[PDB]
């Protein structure tokens, strides 16, 4: 009743797969965020009158995100802790584990609900990316690459676009990018603070 959805994992990295730095991100990108809101809140219109995508993150990642920032407005989401006690507010989710959160999800958005869920999106940080890329759901990873050794204190776990791991994992054209993102995004390399970012898409097989 459960292992039917695929997962999406989103982040942004550098190409030494850093991620963040002093427990926050190590650059300001407001479009890349943008980018990041635009990904992880899109549902197909007809299906957006009772369907949400959902954003599953760690408790830091949590308390990373400024107050105003949360929770991310127009998805469902769900905080991974062990911590039984931490009091999300608003309902917000709270779960043990990436399995954990699967179940509640679905027991809380069954078929006896009027919500349903459309995308489940992993949004950070390392130690949740580490679960998610051992998960035998994960087969999808939109990755925004920036081109610049910005010091890091936090990396990506799996060095998913390197020579090691190119049988099983393949960067997929722009136009496939789009079709399954549902909208037009920005091609090729980006340049907000200094140095270039740009947007793609990688898949696995389940
Ligand atoms: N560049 C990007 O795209 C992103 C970067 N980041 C960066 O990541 C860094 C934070 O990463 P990290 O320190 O790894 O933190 P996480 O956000 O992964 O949170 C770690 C905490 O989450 C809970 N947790 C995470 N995974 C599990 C699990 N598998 N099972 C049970 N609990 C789990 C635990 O919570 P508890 O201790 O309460 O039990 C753990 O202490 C920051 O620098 C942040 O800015 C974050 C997201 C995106
Ligand atoms: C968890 N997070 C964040 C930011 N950008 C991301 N970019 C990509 N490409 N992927 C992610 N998982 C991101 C997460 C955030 C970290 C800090 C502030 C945020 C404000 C609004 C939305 C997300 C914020």
């Amino acid at each position: 009743m459960n292992q039917q959805k695929s997962l999406t994992l989103i982040v942004a990295l550098t190409t030494s797969y850093g991620i963040g730095r002093s427990n926050s991100l190590p650059w300001k990108l407001k479009k890349e965020i943008s980018y990041f809101k635009r990904v992880t809140s899109f549902v197909p219109t007809f299906d957006s009158f009772e369907s949400m995508n959902v954003v599953l993150m760690g408790r830091k990642t949590w308390e990373s995100i400024p107050l105003q920032f949360r929770p991310l407005k127009g998805r469902i989401n769900v905080v991974i802790t062990r911590n039984e006690s931490l009091d999300l507010g608003n309902g917000i989710h709270s779960a043990k584990s990436l399995d954990h959160a699967l179940e509640l999800l679905y027991r809380t958005y069954g078929s006896e609900s009027s919500v349903q869920i459309n995308r489940i999106f992993v949004i950070g940080g390392a130690q949740l990316y580490k679960a998610a890329m051992d998960h035998p759901k994960l087969d999808r990873i939109m990755a925004t690459i920036i081109y610049k050794d910005i010091h890091c204190d936090v990396f990506f776990p799996l060095k998913f676009r390197d020579k090691e791991w190119s049988s099983v994992w393949k960067k997929e054209k722009h136009s496939d990018l789009e079709s399954w993102v549902g909208t037009k995004v920005p091609h090729g390399k980006i340049n907000e603070d200094g140095f270039d970012y740009e947007f793609e898409m990688w898949t696995r097989d389940l």
